[PDB]
Formats: C-alpha cells, structure tokens, sequence
C-alpha cells in the first residue's frame, strides 16, 4: 500500500515560465493517482495553514521526479511568496474559477508598460497562462529592443474565495481589458505575502555586502575552492544586539537566493529518546545534499548548542552538537550548502561549533547610529508612505536624532503605534471617522512613543542638547583661546599627515566646578561641525572585566574609526588621581589602558582628546606633560554680562522680566555663582514660587533675594588661589 | 515481549579470512523478526547520524550472540572506518542494489596486481564478496608464491530511494571489468571517511612509541607480563599545553589499534540524577571488560575527576572519583583492558588516580621544537596537491625557523589561513580567475602569519609599532652588543655549542631618560623574530600579600612557554626596594620571586632578561650580580653623530635642505640634548610651521630657532656625573 506523503517539497521546474506552462505544476503521477487527481486539473497547493493557491495537476515522468517533489514555474510560486523548500499541503479542488473580464497589469519599476513592450507578447503570455490569480510575475520578458528585462506582475481582476489566498480568473481572449498599472504590488485588500527583500533591509549596507560575499563563496563556488583540500568557510555565524535585523537578515537570505532553503527548527526538530534527534538532523543535510545549492538556517543557534559549560546543558544538547560536529565537517568539498546561523549573543555557543571549518566566519551586526536611522526609518516609512504625505524627510532625522536606543525593531513598534494613534486620533476627530481620508501626523507620532519603553540602553550616543558658539555666556577671551587652539588642529589634518608631524593632543580646561565646563563641549557636539564624545567621569573607571582596559580602547576605537572627533573626559583629576604617595586608588588599570592607546601604533588622525577638572593638581603627571595632553587652558565663571545671558537662559518658562523684576537687571546683581550656581538660585526662586501661590505665579525679587541668601557666595578667594598657584606653574616652564 | 535495541554495539567476526561471509553481517534472530529482516536480505548498517553501509545480513547463534552486536568484516568496516564499539543503527532496505559495469581497484602498497597477484584470486573475491561498494579494502592477501601480502581497495565502481555512505553494487563475473589502478586510495568523489594514521601525526615520535609499547604489550601480549610475573600497565595520560595534538593521538590510536573502543567524553557521561554519572562508568567498564582486548579513552579527565580534596569537590565528584578508583584497581579485576587519558592540567587529576596501577605513565605531550614543527608543516603540506610551490625542505624549514611557541593547531591554522589568504588575493586579481592554479607563494604564508597569534600569546597585547635597528640613531655599541645577546647565539648556535659556552643571558640598560632604552628593547621585539613579552614598574604592585609575585611568576611561566623569548623590565627600580633603608617600600616580596626566577633551583633555560633603569644603583647587588644581569650597558645621551640621524629621519619629510636649513648647525647646537628633545625640537618646529598656515608652510630655520627658546636641557651635569660613576663601579673594571 502507497503512503501518501503528508507534505510535498516546493522545488523548481526545469521548463521554461514564457510557455503555457504558468500553473501547471507538474505533479508526480503517482500522487496524481493517490489523491484522485486527474490530469490537467486544479489542485490547491499552500504552505501549512495557510489559504491555498490554484495550481493546475500535470502529470511528470515518473523516475526523474522523486515523489514528494512538486515542481512549480517561477511565476506561481511567486503568487503566494512559495521559496524553495516550503512544505506544500495538496489538496482537490471542488470549483472551477470563471473566466476574467478586466485584469490590471503591473509592473516591477513603474516602468511605462504600453511604450516598452508590445501587447501581443504580453496576451500571450496572459493567454497561455490559463488562470490568473493576483499575484504571479511572468520573467526574462524580451523586449521590443531584446536588450530589457521586465516583469509582468497583475495588480487584479474583476469579473463582471474561502481556503484559496486569491481567487483567479481564467484569463480569455477577446474582452479582458488589460489595463497596464505603475503599481508594482498585487491587490492590496488580499495581501498576498510581500517578499521580504534587499530593499527592506535599510541601514546595513555594509553588513549586509559582507553576509552576501560569505553566503556566496561556499554556496555557489566551493569547487574551485576545494582543490586547495581544506574545506570551505562553510559555516557563517551573526551576532548582536537582540534587536537588530538578524532574523530578518536570514529571512531575506531564505527569499532572495534561488537556493533550497531548509530550517533547523530549534524545538521543533527534536521528538523524544533516541534515534530522533540525530536521525532529523541527519536527514535535512542529507536533503540540502540532495537539492542543491541549499541553505541550512539555525536561527537561535544558542538554544540548541549552548557551551556545555553550563547547568542548562543536558543529554539534548550532547545530542545536537555530536550530530552537528559529525555532520558539518563530513561534507564538503562538492556539496553547494551553506550554513548560516544566529544569536542574540555568541559567546555562550559550544566552541566545539565555533572552530575554523565549524562556525568560524563572522558577520558583525552593530547598533544603528543616528546616521543610520534614516534609512530604516524612510525604507520603513515606504509601505505606506503614498498614505503618510507627511514625511519631507525632515521629520525623520528629528526621530533619528532623539531615538537614541532603539534598535530598529522598536523603531517598527514605533510604527506601529503610531498608526495605532492616528486611528484613534481619526476616532477622537470624530466617532465615524473614515480612516483613508487620515494622514498621520507627528504630533500623534510623539502622542505614540510616549508610551514605549525604549530598548536596552544608550551606548555612543548621549542626549547632546543643542548648544551653539552664539549662545556660551560672554567669555569671549574663553572662546577665542578654545576656538584659536582646538579647532587649528582639527583643520590641519592632512598638512601633518604630509610633513610628517604628530598633532597636538588635547586640552584640560583647567576651572572651578559648577562652570560651563563640559556645557562648552555641549555646543562642540552641536556647533563644532565635528562629531563628538564624551564619558561622564568615572563611568568606564570601574573595576570590571570589560571596564578594566578594554572599555577605553572601546571607546577610542570609535572616535577614531569615525570622522575627527573631540572626545571628552570629565574629570579626568578625578578619575585617575596621582597615586604617587597622595590620593592611591586601587585601580592600576585604566591609566594603563589611555597610556598604551594614546602613545602607540594607532593612526589618531582625526583625534583630539579633550578633559575636565577641577582639581588639576591631582591629575597623573603622566597626562600634564606633552606626549597624552599638550595643550592647557583655564576656564572661569561667567562674568557679569556672561551673567546676564546665563540668567537669561536659567528662565525657560517665567515672565519675571514684564510681570516683576527684569533679567536683564539681574545680571550684576549674581556674583559668586558658577554657571551651575546662578542655576541654583532661579531654581531655589522656582521652588519658592510654587510656596506662594502654589498653582500659578511669576516669581519676586524678594525670591532672588532669598535665592543669594540661602546660597553663599559659591566662586570664593579659596579657589583663586589655589588655581593661580597651580597656573604659575601651568602657564611657565616651572 | 522482546524489545531491539536502540543502537547495536559493532563487533569483528571470529573468521578472519576472505568468504561468502564477508559482506555478511550476523544479527541476534529475535532482532532480525522484529524489524522484519528475513535471513539472506538486505540491511543498512551505519553508524548513528551518517548513512548506512549495505550489508546482507544472516543469523547469529541465538545462545552465544548478545543482542546488541553486529559482527562485520574488516572490509565492511574499512568502508565507514567503523571502529570497534560503534554504535550502528540498523534498518531494513526494501531494494535490489545496481549491476556493476566496470569496477576499479587498487591497492595501498601501490604494487602492479598483474605483478603480485593472479586476476583469478580478484575475480573469485569479488564473487564470493557478493556486493561491491568504493572503499572497501581486502587486507592481507598473498603475494606471487606467498612472497608477501598486499591491501587491495575498491577505488571506484560505475554502472554503465535510501541513503548510503557508498554505493552498493554487485559482481557478475565476466560482464563486470576489474580494472586495475594505482591510487591507492578510494576515488575522493565520494566523501568516504578516510582512516586517519600516526603518518599524519608530527614530531611526538619518542612519545608516539612509548603509546605504541604501553597499548601493544598489555593489550596484543599479556602472556608476556605473566611469564615474568608482572602486572599489565593499564594507564596512561596524556598532558601538556592545548592545542599540542592530545586528541590527535587518541583518534589515532583508536583507528590504528584492533581493540573495543569506549570514550568517556568528560561531560558526555553526567547525570542531573544521583548515581547515573557512576552507573554510566560502571556500565563503559564492564562494557569493555566483556569484550577484549578495549581501550578507554578520557579526554579532559580533569572535568570528571577533579582533586577531590580542593573546595569546589563535593560529594558528586568524590563518588564519580572513587568509582574510577575502584573500576581501575579494586576488588574486581581488570582483564587485556587500557585506559588512555588526555588532561591539559595534570595536577587537578585526583592526586590517587595517577598512582602506578591506575594511570602509571605520563607520557607528557609539550611545545614542539624546530625540528617538531618543521615536521608537522611538511606533514601538513602534504596533504594538498601541487600548488605549494613551497620548496619541500627550504621554503617550510623557513617558515617553522619563523614560527616561536607554536603548538600545532595554530599551524594548521597558519595553512588554512594562507589558503584563505591566496584565494582572497585570487578574487581580488579577478573573480572569474582559474583559481586552482593560484599557488600559494611564500608570501602568502607570510600575510597569513600576520593574522595569527602563537598559542602561548593570545593573552600578550602590544601596541608595538614595528621598530627597528635603523631608527634608533646611533648607538652603535648597543646595538652590536644586543646582536651578541638575542641574534647570534641562535644563528651561530654550533659554534657556542662546540665551545661548551652559553651566551649571556642578561642586560640592563641604564641611561638618562629620553635615551633610546625602551626604543631598543622595542627594537630588539619588532627585528629578533622571537617573542617578546613586556613589563613595566607599578603595574605589578598589587596590594595583596602574594599578587605581585604571581605577576612574576606568571610572566616568566609565559616566557618558557614561547622560549626564545625576551622579557623587557622596564622601570626595574620599582621592582628593586632593599627596604632596608635603601628604596624602603612597602613590605614586598617581589624583588626575591623576580630573583628565584631568573636564577633558581629551576633553571630557565632560553630566555633572555632585558632591564632598563634610569637610577642604576637603586638595583640590588644580587639582581646585578651574574647570571641575572651580566652586562650593563650605558646607553647615554646621543652625540653629534646621532643627533644629526635622528634629524635627518624625522625631518625627510621637510624639505630642509632646498630652504637651505644646515642640519649640521642644529646637530652641533643641540648638545647635550636628550634624543627624545631632538625629536621634540623637530616635531615642535613642525607645530610652528604649520601654525602659521593652514597649507604646507616649509620649515624655516626661525621656527626652529624659536623652538631651541623654550626647550630646556633636562640632563643636568649632575645626572651625567652619576650615571658615569655607576659606569665605573659596576661594568668596569674598577
Ligand atoms: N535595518 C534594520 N535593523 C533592525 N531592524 C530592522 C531593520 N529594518 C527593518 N527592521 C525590523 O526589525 C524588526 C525586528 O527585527 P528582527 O531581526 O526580527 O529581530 P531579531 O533579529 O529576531 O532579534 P533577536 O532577538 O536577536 S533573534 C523586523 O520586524 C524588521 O521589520
Ligand atoms: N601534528 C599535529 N600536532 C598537533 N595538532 C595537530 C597536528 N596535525 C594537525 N593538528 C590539528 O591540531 C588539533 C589537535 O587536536 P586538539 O584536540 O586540538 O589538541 P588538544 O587540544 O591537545 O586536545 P583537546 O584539548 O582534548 S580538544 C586538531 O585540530 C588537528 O587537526
Ligand atoms: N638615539 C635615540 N636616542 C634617544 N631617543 C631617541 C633616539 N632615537 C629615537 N629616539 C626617540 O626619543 C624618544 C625616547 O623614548 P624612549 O626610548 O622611551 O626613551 P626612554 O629612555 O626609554 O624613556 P623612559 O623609559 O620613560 S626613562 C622616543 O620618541 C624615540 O622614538
């Protein structure tokens, strides 16, 4: 007694698509036989639990075709997005679909389908095809010039649909008005699947060029690679963040390539005891060896092969890497397989798969920067963007700039919820809203990630408010010396890269604390025109595996690999003190890690390392001297008229000036208050406003009087001279 | 009822000649009922997760055959290398294999068939054999007269749905040609595996011995052993650091070896359940004791059997140990069975496991030498075909003389990795180019070489900006005396060896600050070819009681593991307080482990110690005494002569000479500068150069003159007159 398989294998049809030839997917006879199938019949094929698609039954030769193979023409298995290797469910149709009264034709680019092509090759092809669903694409179209290539995709027909995904029609000659569309997707009330392609992948680009090169050397030449006798780079291994286009970077391998595509399935694929286990992954390399070339996909390889180091680790895992080991280095040399894996992270996967001939090459997938958002956010914004009319591209890099965290897939619940708001918006607008007459807004947009939790954490990038050179109170002579010795070195790059000469290294900043001390370097990352970077003090400082001395290197790995950078190092007599008999910390290691970068083989051409203090005198005498920093300025509090503008921009939203006492009569009145200090004392105003009236008020000047009580006279002669003394010997030879 | 098997334990037939029997394999009856196997039909043997091998299977005596076992012929078993103690699957094939056209054999000695042997005797083989499959080898037939015996092989056979590792055909004689051939192995198309032997095995040839004797003799001769009245050594571990070719030995003895091969694969054994881990030993023992002669294989045997007496042993691993105790030497008996281990850390062994009667040789497994490693490379380099174009002997004696602290893994690394590297320079010629014939050249081997790390040094970061000998200006002396010190002695080393004398292995520089110390000892790393590890004053300060002296004791542990190797002390008066009232530091003991290991009981053969200070008579007398630090070197500031190079190399650059700036007066007006100042002046030059102009400004000798204002001599007479009188106290003659 024949067993009817239960799932048939998708796999290419050797004949050509340009023939009569489109649905009918030859069939293996005996199926045809078992299933009570005649010839020539309509028969739905669909993948599991999905709505079925209309496949004519032609009968094939019996000893070529194994019999779970069913063969498709490309135009079909692009009806229902079918990529090689998708299990089919074969069923017998019960319907005759009618025939076809108007089709709309579409096309791939929007090309002008009436001045390319003629219309006779395209009815026939139409004709020939018998019945059209929604959805196919006719390929290797010749043009009238035989030097193009256009698609024929159909938008839709309508003739003047339970368990099929579209309803054909049965295209007939004579009255089916073909009316050519620039559409390039099928009938939008069905939603056919999309293809997730290249084109939907923004923002790796690099990333993606290297997957692209890894998958093709083993997959489609590994011959000319195996005459050497060491195997291919067979294995390929991506990881990253948990959030960044990894599964979807697989997914548009599986679609794009036209090579069998299997699955290793992490639980699925294991049933129970013995022999199972082994015997499944046996059997689909087996079959990626039969139909070839062939992908092999481990998506969460981690689940499957942890470190066996681990409590997490049992018998099943034993079971998969032994499998694994024993099947990945074994074939080769012929086979055109690749196998792509995956992980949220790397580092916890048995390295029995991790060595050369194993899972060996790599394909990093970093978090998108700022820059890098725009085209996730724009090629995103494309599925609907007809509908947006509300984008001009500025919005966007307002998004890109304050979506620090997000990973790309919070940027499409982004998305998400903002098409969610703008249904409710609609709704709040009024009760019987019409939806299509809505174009979002971003008002509504912010309205929506107001209430997501944004992703892990921010790593390179910081909040980086805007700050400008036309802003920094007063200090003129500051921003002179800051502009004449900063900026100089960061415009002479090449002039010293020719004439051979090392570029100055950095400046200190020497200050009391509460000053616009790093808030300068708030307007070097808005108005410098040079990108920046920053860490807060001792945040790398910590003694940690990572912080220790590879943290830094981290970090100066970035701003070089990047454009001329000015990276910031918050007080840096904090961070490491002289530990030499006075102020001894314990950690030995980070000064280690700025020595052995700063000095060193490292190109640093576009680099200047900046720092903060406010107790100079405790920094490591191995940064005074030229060779890590070289340059020294002194920054002081802002002076009276640096006071008016300071005090100016405490107030953001008070009336003082029309409504009480002006600010610009405030200016000499604050002596003695740091830039973080005339702060204090508005907002020591701010809180005794809200004693007064309590709900709504302008404040006093009996406020501000309070404010200079309450808080001393914060820049005293303590400081003066301690600064001047230490400058007698900053500022000469001494 | 009965229940099969799971998996079947393969086993040898008690006939070990050439029959109908051959490709038989003999199952328990009740066995062949319950899969349904009729006695005379086919069978698929296979070991668990690779395709079967066809076998026709027949009956084994219901009483004496234990169910689990399969028996098959050396020849069956040559096809998959089926080791004895595999575990096979069996399952019924439902077919009738091909007819044969033309079968090709050959043989592994390489000797002409029509020489040796009658076409009868392979004619009346291959139709007594009953199938043909490519890889079966027929061993030990006879020669001519019984002159010797010769292996033939089954390299190929063609014919004019299940899954097999070879194809099954079969003979008809006459109308099958037995075509001979002179490959002596299976035709490489069809992936057989392909038993791995000692000849692939490099250096380890005393060791490789020493396996043999201790696996023959208690294993193939124990009646030996009981005429003298001695017990069998049945043990034997393996240690040595990683990547020395441990597991190499293990495979290949269980290939090479005729016995019952178990594998405790450390972690492959343990149980979440309280006794399953010791029942598993239990079972591998008995298992091995049944069947005889059996080797027991355990790779890392320290993760199963830990010290027992450390804080981390619990009960779980006392009682797996003492079940390893008691299975190896207790009140059962051993039988003709071996045990073979593998350990990267041979103290964590319980230390009552490694007492002679359980594993009583440590054949240890260390670094390979010159030789070692010129051996596995040519080994390694065999194997491909001929696109070496590596000269046998010169090109590879070259590349192993290069290679310092190799292990072996790292070099077939190195080869992968030059194959990688010449078909990357393939693709980046032209993508379509006839890469086979890319042979890889010796630089190739050389850009791979750059992209690994010996296996001893992944953990050695250095910046380490390639310095070498032409940079440093002047200081002829110096560098003559470090050629004595780190190049000669190894490229003349008869020479010493003939005169019964080592070179001393012992310096220390000491010099003004901004001479060319630290400069050299870079030099030394980036031109003597042999490794270099680096150390500096505070950074082995820790503030523990014993953390400093690990440091030590740590660094000089490295040092004899990439011997030749040069450690660099830089700042070697912090490392020597007296503490006595000379350098009275704290209370450490750094100074004693830094003088144990450089000379000790222990003798530290094949490294040499550079120090560098610049406060000579800091240093104990007994660190300067030698034997630790025979020569002292002055390096002082640098003459005309120098200070004119050092201009000349960093001022090329400039174009000096056509603006008519003399380097002459600058040489003769630099006196007694510090190198590191001369270097200053010109880089500082260079900043007022381009002070001036954001363009290419040519320096002018009035920069210059500006410069000579502000830098300041920092070798004061007093310094000069110090270091001249510790260069007469010490290393001279006064
Ligand atoms: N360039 C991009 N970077 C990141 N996500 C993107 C990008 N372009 C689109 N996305 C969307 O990101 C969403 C989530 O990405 P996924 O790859 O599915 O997450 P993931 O890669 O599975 O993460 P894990 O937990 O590491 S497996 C998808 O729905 C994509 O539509
Ligand atoms: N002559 C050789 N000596 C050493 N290794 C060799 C040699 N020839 C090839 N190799 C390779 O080097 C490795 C030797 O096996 P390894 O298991 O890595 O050594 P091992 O680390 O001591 O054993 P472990 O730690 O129990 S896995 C394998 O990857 C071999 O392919
Ligand atoms: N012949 C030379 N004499 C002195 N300095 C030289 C010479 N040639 C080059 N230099 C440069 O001068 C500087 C001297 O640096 P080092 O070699 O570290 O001197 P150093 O004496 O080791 O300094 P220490 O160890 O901190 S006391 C480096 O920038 C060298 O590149």
């Amino acid at each position: 007694k024949f067993k009817l398989p239960a799932e048939f294998i998708t796999r290419p049809h050797p004949s050509k698509d340009h023939g009569k030839e489109t649905c009918t997917a030859y069939i293996h006879p005996n199926v045809l036989s078992s299933l009570e199938i005649n010839p020539g019949s309509f028969c739905t094929v669909g993948k599991i639990g999905e709505n079925g698609i209309l496949v004519i039954a032609r009968a094939g030769d019996e000893e070529v075709h194994p019999v779970n193979v069913i063969t498709l023409s490309t135009t079909i298995r692009s009806v229902g997005n079918l990529i090689l290797g998708d299990r089919l469910e074969l069923k017998k149709a019960q319907v005759q679909p009618p025939y076809a009264t108007k089709v709309t034709v579409g096309s791939l680019q929007g090309y002008n389908i009436l001045e390319c092509m003629e219309e006779k090759v395209i009815q026939k092809l139409l004709d020939d095809s018998g019945v059209i669903m929604p959805g196919m694409i006719f390929q290797n179209l010749k043009t009238k010039a035989g030097d193009e290539s256009i698609d024929v995709v159909i938008t839709d027909a309508s003739d003047d649909n339970l368990f099929y995904l579209s309803p054909p029609f049965i295209f007939r000659k004579g009255s089916t008005h073909i009316t050519f569309s620039k559409e390039t997707q099928a009938n939008r009330k069905y939603n056919l699947p999309e293809p997730l392609s290249y084109a939907a992948v923004g923002g790796l680009d690099k990333e993606i060029e290297s997957l692209k090169s890894a998958i093709e050397i083993p997959l489609h030449q590994p011959t000319l690679f195996s005459s050497f006798g060491v195997s291919p780079p067979r294995g390929i291994l991506l990881h990253g963040p948990p959030g960044t286009g990894k599964t979807m970077l697989l997914r548009v391998v599986a679609n794009t390539s036209n090579a069998h595509v299997l699955t290793i399935n992490g639980p699925s694929i294991v049933s129970k005891y013995l022999g199972e286990t082994e015997a499944a992954l046996r059997d689909i390399f087996n079959e990626a060896r039969k139909y070839q070339p062939s992908i092999i996909f481990i998506d969460e390889i981690d689940s499957i092969a942890p470190n066996r180091a681990n409590d997490d680790s049992g018998e099943v895992e034993s079971r998969v890497v032994a499998t694994l080991l024993t099947l990945m280095d074994g074939m080769g040399a012929a086979g055109k397989v690749v196998v792509i894996a995956a992980t949220n992270r790397p580092n916890s996967v048995d390295p029995a798969l991790r060595r050369p001939g194993r899972f060996d090459q790599e394909v990093e997938i970093g978090i998108p920067d700022v820059d890098a958002r725009f085209d996730i956010l724009t090629k995103q914004f494309s599925r609907m963007s007809s509908d947006r009319h509300v984008l001009d591209s500025e919005a966007i890099k307002y998004i890109a700039s304050k979506t620090h965290g997000y990973v790309g897939a919070d940027l499409t619940a982004l998305c998400r919820e903002s098409v969610m708001k703008t249904i409710q918006r609609g709704l709040g607008t009024d009760a019987n809203i019409d939806k299509f007459s809505l174009k979002v807004t971003l008002k509504d947009v912010e309205s929506a990630m107001v209430d997501i939790r944004p992703s892990a954490m921010r790593e390179i990038f910081l909040e980086m408010p805007k700050v400008y050179w036309s802003d920094i109170g007063g200090q003129e002579e500051l921003k002179t010396k800051m502009k004449e010795m900063i900026q100089l070195p960061l415009e002479a790059s090449e002039t010293f890269a020719r004439l051979g000469i090392s570029a100055p290294k950095g400046v200190l900043l020497y200050g009391p604390p509460g000053c616009s001390k790093t808030l300068t370097a708030k307007a070097l990352a808005t108005e410098s025109g040079i990108n920046f970077l920053a860490v807060k003090g001792p945040e790398i400082f910590n003694k940690y595996v990572g912080e220790s001395e590879r943290a830094i290197r981290e970090i100066f790995r970035k701003a070089r690999s990047a454009a001329p950078s000015i990276i910031f190092f918050d007080e840096i007599d904090a961070l490491s003190p002289d530990r030499d008999g006075s102020s001894t910390s314990a950690a030995n290691h980070v000064l280690t890690s700025l020595l052995n970068e700063i000095d060193g083989v490292e190109e640093l051409k576009g680099v200047v390392i900046v720092a903060a203090t406010n107790r100079p005198d405790e920094i490591d005498a191995a940064l005074l001297r030229p060779g890590r920093l070289d340059r020294h300025i002194y920054v002081g509090p802002p002076d009276v008229n640096a006071r008016l503008e300071i005090l100016k921009k405490c107030t953001k939203k008070f009336n003082t000036e029309e409504s009480g006492v002006d600010l610009h009569e405030l200016a000499d009145r604050t002596e003695g208050y740091s830039g973080a200090e005339v702060v204090l004392l508005c907002q020591e105003a701010g809180l005794a406003a809200i004693m007064e009236d309590l709900d709504v008020a302008k404040v006093e000047l009996r406020h501000f009087e309070k404010a200079f009580k309450g808080i001393a006279r914060g820049i005293t002669p303590e400081m003066l001279s301690y600064y001047e003394e230490f400058a007698l010997r900053s500022g000469s030879s001494s």
